[PDB]
């Protein structure tokens, strides 16, 4: 299967340590997305890669575990398809007319106000967004929802944070 | 003076609106840092630029006001000097041996643990950090401290957040 292949690659990279670095992850992802007829991207940069590693690095190592990798991978794979589905005219961007649906499909019911900020932060002048930013925005959004949830537990929707917890959850992403 | 010059430029860009866009800001910053004999950088990318605009955009416009610009500008200017001071051998990176001081000098007394995460998130394989990341890391750190503080007020060091406030403070940066 697919994951069994990435396992081989993970073993070729870290062996038993089974932890990939940001640079190594970047190269793995770029072979797939950079060489895609429908994606229109230069591939993931190391900064994005470090974000990806940072948000998945549950046990503060600095690398990516294989299971963490799978969660991240199926996310990019899933969002990749949503990107292609909404970039129907193959222009290399998803428009302001399709983005709301792209986000709903990605797994996020965002409030108008929050949606508006996200768009302003990740869209270009025209209000359009490319594959790179789409994935970057979503990896962060998923990480921030996960960060919130880590401090929730009781399910109240209200959390208490001190500056150390704050910086830890926001800086390390 | 210096700021009076940027005012002229701001007027040449937005006139009375006096609000610069991320792309416009990127071009303004790159003329200065990209053409610097001691910096060793390709200049700020639009993503970094959007972050800069997002963290300063106090009244959710999507652009940068001139006063907001000044705060940001004096920060980059200040951090730029700290970068040069610590990249003494002019290699284009600040080492793991100088970074602690670079951060203290920049205005941050960071706890070992938080410092360690930051470094792992922004340093390269070697533990070294370049001008781009130094500024990127600091713009974010300052923004996160400002975000915390916006919800503090009583000065208790403990804040309460709901998911909307959470996403607003972390996504829009």
């Amino acid at each position: 299967e697919e994951e069994r292949q990435f396992r081989k690659l993970f073993v070729q990279l870290a062996g038993d340590d089974m932890e990939v670095s940001a640079t190594e992850l970047m190269n793995i992802l770029n072979k797939v997305v950079t060489r895609h007829p429908d994606l229109k991207t230069d591939g993931f940069g190391i900064d994005t890669c470090r974000s990806m590693v940072a948000v998945m690095d549950s046990d503060t190592t600095g690398k990516l575990g294989f299971e963490e990798f799978k969660y991240l991978w199926n996310n990019i794979k899933k969002w990749q398809g949503i990107y292609k589905r909404f970039d129907t005219d193959r222009s290399g961007t998803i428009g302001s007319n399709e983005l709301p649906g792209a986000f709903e499909a990605a797994g996020f019911h965002l409030n108008q106000h929050i949606y508006s900020m996200i768009i302003r932060r990740y869209s270009d002048e025209t209000g359009n967004m490319d594959f790179d930013n789409f994935i970057s925005c979503l990896v962060r959004l998923d990480a921030m929802f996960r960060a919130f949830r880590s401090l929730d537990k009781n399910g109240t929707g209200q959390i208490q944070v001190n500056i150390q917890e704050w910086l830890q959850l926001t800086m390390y992403s």
